[PDB]
Parts: structure tokens; C-alpha cells; sequence
């Protein structure tokens, strides 16, 4: 029952007892894995009363035992209190340090996440008095000034006020707060982010006034207490960006990139105790190879390895060349030195990667395990060179937890 | 029940079927995915004669369908022939072409294998009636005769008799066929192959007058019909080696690595219609991250790392200067390169794994589907500049198939 997890660059051998507190489902069956779907059909998010009790139970039990005093009197009156409150408005309301803890226990119980060593330093920014759009927006400046801190990041999420009925149901309908834009041309072909290109769309529909170019920062789409979105956008000197030099390449300021500091997703629901978050944009900061690797270099996303090469003068003729893998450093070497010359927060998938090792060493001591996901931890470039890849991860669903959504756009009732 | 896998590079979906026929179990639980566990505890191989039947029955089953003539007379009668045979004996035998069958569905369905666009070009070797470790060493150097084919690499398998009892088991006691030896050192270091001390110190115990340096080529550990293993070198002209050199730098020669042409593994068990190859080893060529990247650059394993990149004049002292990133792409640049000058065959990460996603296109179609082990397809280095990374795979158990088996040394009983 309780399972065994080994590392095979160390012999490194850890039990996972935690599996068992696991609650939610994983879509893998005795005869079938699907480890590697995107969006399983468990990982995306209309709850009745009845369910919620034993939820709303089952995290305060857990909330009690974190603070030493589990079965004290303050637990089971707290316990009285929400089941009265469930009974009353078949809802409840989460104490300010309960809003802390599960936040940060969602943060922590997050399996894709290779960053979470730091899952208890998290700013906690309580929006759920937020009644408007433009209230909305205000928060959101707030957490991205905070967060930024001059290049220091920060970790932090803004949390808005829970789903009820369903139809009233704040959204930001921007995916990352923070995202170049996607213009499609004449020809066919794309400027800036081909991700965001059917979103920029969207705010064109609702009148945003696109200037056209590559690294255009989108503008905030607010959707608040299920009302329609509107538009806000960021002011400039909010959004902090990184021109990418490279430390060798004096042609590399010539390819004209850049990136925004700050990762900040916004599109996932925030679980507690039953309770549903449909906005929560959280944010920390960036490794190095998701700009790098994944963003500059995917084939339907910026897709540089093309000129890189070329002005690195490369054999590019033959696949077997590794023309590709040798400008992907070259290009990764370059989004690291940029940032770290700016004294703007980035890690490389090295010193990530080993931090998570000793992040999951600490879990499986004080905690009894660390639910991972192999293919999502490992780094999207030098996977074996990284610890992580000799690292077996036991993946299971623990609550609190960020959920997937369906995008507003699909679902929204519209006017 | 119909499960739909996606790419999200190409948008391409298809239709995974397939696993509805799936039999065996995965690890996997509704609330627990094993995807990254190594070793796990279905995937390793004592079975008695009730339950052979409906093994034995399905099998035919579907090699009768196969050959288009199912449900035909040759199909009944052989499935009451085999009944009849063990109803006698207990077990029963395959005819030559069941051989080649099983064997060619078992590389099909291995689903930790990107090669495998070739499974139906494989070249079955009949060793059942072989009684001798001496003939198991003829068997086994005409098998590395064919598939090195002078450079020109073959895909092959010869099939030793099948398990009985159990305890008369014919055993290949290497890992695979050509490895290079491991001699840990006075000083506590290692010479060679650090994966092999364990297995080299084995050869020495049993004889092996060892020329302690880096690359020396193991020779074979036979064990016949139950019997102690008996120790035989593979003539050297038969072991074929590429010398490595890079295409540019000339300081790489006196580096002075080589590797063997023929990747043969030799220590896993064959199921087939319930039948159990204890012994049977296979080979096709290498792909060039196996070599470049795991062989050389593990930890644990030869770790050149070090001094590829002292040569290669490279910051090595932060870890985000991605000296180990920039190393890594030189080495398998040179490992291709030397191969392919030698007219020794060899695959790149990018073309193998464009042939895979190809392959997964004919096996959804002709088949249904294709069972495919993520964690494994994607290769060890540029992980997501390759197609693999963006294509979603469905794992799963199909028999005929490959299965890990207890090393012998910890099994036999010797004397
Ligand atoms: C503090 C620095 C952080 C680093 C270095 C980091 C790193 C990463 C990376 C590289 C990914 C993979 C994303 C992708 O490749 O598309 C990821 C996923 C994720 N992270 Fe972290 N992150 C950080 C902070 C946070 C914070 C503050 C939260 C939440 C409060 C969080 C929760 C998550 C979640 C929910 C996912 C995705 C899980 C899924 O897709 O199902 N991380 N992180
Ligand atoms: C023809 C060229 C071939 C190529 C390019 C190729 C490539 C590969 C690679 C790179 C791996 C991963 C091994 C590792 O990383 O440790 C693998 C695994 C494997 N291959 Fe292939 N291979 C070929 C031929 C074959 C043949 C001839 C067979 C069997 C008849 C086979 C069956 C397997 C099996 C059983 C595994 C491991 C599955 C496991 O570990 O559970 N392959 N292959
Ligand atoms: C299909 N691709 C989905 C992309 C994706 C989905 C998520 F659900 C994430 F959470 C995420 O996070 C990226 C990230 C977030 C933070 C806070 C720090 C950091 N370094 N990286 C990225
Ligand atoms: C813990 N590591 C286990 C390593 C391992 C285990 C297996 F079960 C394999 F089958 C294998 O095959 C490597 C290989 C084989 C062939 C025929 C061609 C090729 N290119 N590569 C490697
Ligand atoms: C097909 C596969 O599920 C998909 O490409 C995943 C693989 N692993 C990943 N890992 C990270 N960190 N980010 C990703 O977007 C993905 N994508
Ligand atoms: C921990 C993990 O299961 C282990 O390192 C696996 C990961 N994927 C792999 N993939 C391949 N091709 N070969 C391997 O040896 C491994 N090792
Ligand atoms: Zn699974």
C-alpha cells in the first residue's frame, strides 16, 4: 500500500505514505495510463450543498491538525460553525488564514510544478471584497507592482470572490496577465504570439486598438460577478521587460527579442474546501527554459531556431547536424544572462531541477510524500543531465488544488 | 470506452481502440499514475498449465486473423492441436511462423520503443534446438554476424528454448550482448563502465582474465538448460567499433572514446501465447542520445561532461552558464558524425522520432492504435524541439511482449 519511489543516478530510495490521504481521481485505470494527456478529463472544472459539507470538513481537519491543535475545542466549533452557515446559505465563507493556507497548500499539491521549495513563502492577496471589473483591474496592478519588486520577484496570488450560483462568476480572461500579442497577416503567416492570436482577436472585438507589432503586452479582459469583460490595460511602467542579449554573440541584440519578467497565471480555479476560486492569477518567476526553450523555439509558438542558426553560422542542410539542439543552448544561454544582468528574478533548469530533488527529499520527511509529474517536471531541453530525469515521482491529486477551466468565451452568456 | 490522444504542435487527433484488446496491468490505479516508475512491479516476469490454454487460445486467435484466414479449419484444428499437446505435455510448441510472428508483435507492441517502424523487418533466428552454452555462443556470434552486416545494421532476435520447469532456464547472463567492462579502482574511482563492476567482477570470479582499461568489451556468460554459466569472447573481428571524432574540432580525437555499433539486449523474457523465452537477445542500430547523451554523460555512467567542456574553453564555473547544456550537443554531434563516416548505421533524436509520430499515424489507422510510454519515447536531450514532446500517448499492456526478468545471479541455483 505504501510505495516505493526510487532515484537511479543516486539510489536514493524515499516511501510515499501521502497517496493515501489522495482524494481526486487521475484518468489512469489498472490497464491504461494517460500520463501524459494534456487536459484529462479530472484536471479541468456546478457543485451542489449536500457534497459540500464533507469537503468543507475535510479541509478544516486538515487546516486544525496543521496548526497543533487538531480536535481542540476552536476545531470542532469552527466544524459546528460552517456546517450552520452550509445549512443557512448551502455555502460558507473561509477565514482569512484559511484563505492563506489553502492557497498556499493548493501552490504546494500542484504535481506539474517544479518550482514548489517555495510553496510557503506565497503573498496572499484577498480580493473577495471585489464587487467590479475595475476593481478587478486595481487588485491586479496591485499583485503585479508587488510581485515584480524592481526585478526581485516575488511569489504572490489575488484571489477574487468564490463562484456560488455559477452564472455570477468572476474571470480574468486573459491566460497569463502579462502576454505578447497574436496578429495572424495577409499572407497566412503570424506576428508576434501565435498562442494568443484567436484572444487578441477578441479584445480587437471589444475594442482594443492593436499597434500591430511583435511584442505588443496584451490589454486585461475582467469578467466580474458574471458580468461581460472589459478592457484595462497595465500601465507600461508596470510591466517590466528584459531585451535579450547574449553574453558571447554581439549579433544577438541585432534578433531584437525580449520578454516580460513576470509569469503570472490567471486562468485556473482555486480549490478549498469545496469552495470554488474561478479567478486566483498567481505568479512567481521564470526558468529559464520555458522562455528559452518552449517559448522562443516550439514550432507553433516564435520559432527563432530558424535565424538563430543562421547567424550562428550552422550546417543546416542535414537533420543529423543537431543545428536545432545547438542553437537551443546558444539561445537559452542568452534569456539567463539577460535576465541576471538585470538582477530580474530567473532560475536555470539546473539549479530548478535540484532544488526540486531536495524540495521532494523535505516532502516525503515532514509529509510523508510529494505528488510530481515526471513528464511535466522534466526540463524541456537536457532532460538526463537534470536530476529529475533519474527521479521516479509517484503523480496523485491532493486538495486544495488548482484546477484546469474551460475558457470564459466558450461558456459565458453572452450580451 | 474510445480514447482520444492529441498533438499539440500539428493539432492532429487520433483514435486509440486498440486497448480495448489490452489484457495485462499497468501499476496505475484510478488514484495513483506510476507512468515514471522504473522497473514496475507487472513489467518483470513460475506458471502453470490451467491457465495456458486461454493464453495459448488468444494468441492463435489473433495469428489466424492475421493471415486473413480466421475462424478457417487450420484455425480449429491447430487450436484443438494445442489443446490436445497440453493436455500431454502440460505446455506445447510453436511452429516456425508463430515464432516469427510473436516475436516480430512483441517488438511491435513494446511501448518504451521509438524504433519501432521497423517491427515487421526483423530476422528471426531459431535457437530451440539448441542443448549447449556452446552452441547458445555459435547462435549467438552468427546473430552478430548478420545484424552488423558490415556497418550496413540488420534488425535480428534469436530465440533460445522456452522455459519448463523453470528451474532448466537458458539464460544470456549479460545485459547486453557487447559491453565494455567496469573495474572500480584502489583509490574508490572507476575505470570503464561503472553500470558493468558488478557483472565484471562476476566474469573475473568465474575466470575472466580482465585487461583492466576503459573499453574492453565483456565477453559472454552462458547459462544452458539450468546449467552454470560458462564463460566465451566474442571474436573481435565480430565486435564492429566507431572511433569518435567531431566534425571540427581536432583536439576531439584525443579525447580518445569509441563505441560498439550493435545495441543487443540480451537479458529480458519473450512471451508468446503464454510461453516464456527466457532467453532471447535482439538488436537493431543506435539512436544517436542513447550513445551521446546516457552513455556518456550519466552521472553514473562514463561522465565526460568534465572534460568535453575544458577543451571545449567553456565558463564552467556557474551552473546557469549552461556549460553542460553546450557540451552535451558537441558530444552527440560527434557521435553521429563518426558513424555516419563509417557507414555504420546510426539515427538521429529528430529523424527516429519524426519516424515514430509517422509510425503512431499507421498503427492508429491499421491497427487501432499504438501503446506508447512517454516518459521513454521522448528523447534524453531537446526534448521539446523533437515531435514526440507535443504528441499525447495512451500506455498500455499488449501480449505478445517483452518483460524484464530477474537478474540470474540472484536466482540460480549455482553449485
Ligand atoms: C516561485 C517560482 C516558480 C517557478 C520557478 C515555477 C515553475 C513552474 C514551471 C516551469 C511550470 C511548468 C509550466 C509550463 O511548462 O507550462 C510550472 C507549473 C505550475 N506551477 Fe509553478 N512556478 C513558480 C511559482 C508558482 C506559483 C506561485 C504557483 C501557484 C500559486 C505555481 C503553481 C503551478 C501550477 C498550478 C502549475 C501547472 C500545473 C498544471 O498545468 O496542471 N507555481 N511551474
Ligand atoms: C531498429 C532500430 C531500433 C532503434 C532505433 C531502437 C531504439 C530504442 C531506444 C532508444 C530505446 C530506449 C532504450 C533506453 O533508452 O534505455 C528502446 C527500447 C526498447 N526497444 Fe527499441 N530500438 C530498435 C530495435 C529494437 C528491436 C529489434 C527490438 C526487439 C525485437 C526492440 C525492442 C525494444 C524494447 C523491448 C525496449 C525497452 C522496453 C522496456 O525497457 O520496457 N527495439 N529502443
Ligand atoms: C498548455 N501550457 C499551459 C501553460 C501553463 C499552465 C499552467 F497551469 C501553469 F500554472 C503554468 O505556469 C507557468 C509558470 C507559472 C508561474 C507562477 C511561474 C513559472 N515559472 N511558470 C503554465
Ligand atoms: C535501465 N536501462 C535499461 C536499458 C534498456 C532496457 C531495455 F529493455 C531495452 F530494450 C533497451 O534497449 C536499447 C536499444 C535496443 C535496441 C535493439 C536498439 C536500440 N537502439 N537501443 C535498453
Ligand atoms: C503531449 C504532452 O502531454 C505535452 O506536450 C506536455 C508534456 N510536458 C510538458 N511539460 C511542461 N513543463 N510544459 C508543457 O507544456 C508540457 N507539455
Ligand atoms: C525515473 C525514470 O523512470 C527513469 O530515469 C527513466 C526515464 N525515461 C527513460 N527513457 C529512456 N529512453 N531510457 C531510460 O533509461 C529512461 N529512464
Ligand atoms: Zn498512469
Amino acid at each position: 500500500r505504501f510505495l516505493k519511489v526510487k532515484n537511479w543516478e543516486t539510489d536514493v530510495v524515499l516511501t510515499d505514505t501521502l497517496h493515501l490521504k489522495s482524494t481526486l481521481e487521475t484518468g489512469c485505470t489498472e490497464h491504461i495510463c494517460m500520463g501524459s494527456i494534456m487536459l484529462p478529463s479530472q484536471h479541468t472544472r456546478v457543485a451542489t450543498k449536500d457534497q459540500l459539507f464533507p469537503l468543507a470538513k475535510e479541509f478544516l481537519d486538515q487546516y486544525y491538525s496543521s496548526i497543533k491543535r487538531f480536535g481542540s475545542k476552536a476545531h470542532m466549533d469552527r466544524l459546528e460553525e460552517v456546517n450552520k452557515e452550509i445549512e443557512s446559505t448551502s455555502t460558507y465563507q473561509l477565514k482569512d488564514t484559511e484563505l492563506i493556507y489553502g492557497a498556499k497548500h493548493a501552490w504546494r499539491n500542484a504535481s506539474r510544478c517544479v518550482g514548489r521549495i517555495q510553496w510557503s513563502k506565497l503573498q496572499v492577496f484577498d480580493a473577495r471584497d471585489c464587487t467590479t471589473a475595475h476593481g478587478m483591474f486595481n487588485y491586479i496592478c496591485n499583485h503585479v507592482k508587488y510581485a515584480t519588486n524592481k526585478g526581485n520577484l516575488r511569489s504572490a496570488i489575488t484571489i477574487f470572490p468564490q463562484r456560488t450560483d455559477g452564472k455570477h462568476d468572476f474571470r480574468v480572461w486573459n491566460s497569463q496577465l502579462i502576454r505578447y500579442a497574436g496578429y495572424k497577416q495577409p499572407d497566412g503567416s503570424t506576428l508576434g504570439d501565435p498562442a494568443n492570436v484567436q484572444f487578441t482577436e477578441i479584445c480587437i472585438q471589444q475594442g482594443w486598438k492593436a499597434p500591430r507589432g511583435r511584442f505588443d503586452v496584451l490589454p486585461l479582459l475582467l469578467q466580474a460577478n458574471g458580468n461581460d469583460p472589459e478592457l484595462f490595460q497595465i500601465p507600461p511602467e508596470l510591466v517590466l521587460e528584459v531585451p535579450i542579449r547574449h553574453p558571447k554573440f554581439d549579433w544577438f541584440k541585432d534578433l531584437g527579442l525580449k520578454w516580460y519578467g513576470l509569469p503570472a497565471v490567471s486562468n485556473m480555479l482555486l480549490e478549498i474546501g469545496g469552495l470554488e476560486f474561478s479567478a486566483c492569477p498567481f505568479s512567481g518567476w521564470y526558468m529559464g527554459t520555458e522562455i528559452g526553450v518552449r517559448d522562443y523555439c516550439d514550432n507553433s509558438r516564435y520559432n527563432i531556431l530558424e535565424e538563430v542558426a543562421k547567424k550562428m553560422d550552422l550546417d543546416m542542410r542535414k537533420t543529423s547536424s543537431l543545428w536545432k539542439d545547438q542553437a537551443l543552448v546558444e539561445i537559452n544561454i542568452a534569456v539567463l544572462y539577460s535576465f541576471q544582468s538585470d538582477k530580474v528574478t530567473i532560475v536555470d533548469h539546473h539549479s530548478a531541477t535540484e532544488s526540486f530533488i531536495k524540495h521532494m527529499e523535505n516532502e516525503y520527511r515532514c509529509r510523508g510524500g510529494c505528488p510530481a509529474d515526471w513528464v511535466w517536471i522534466v526540463p524541456p531541453m537536457s532532460g538526463s543531465i537534470t536530476p529529475v530525469f533519474h527521479q521516479e515521482m509517484l503523480n496523485y491529486r491532493l486538495t486544495p488544488s488548482f484546477e484546469y477551466q474551460p475558457d470564459p468565451w466558450n461558456t459565458h452568456v453572452w450580451k
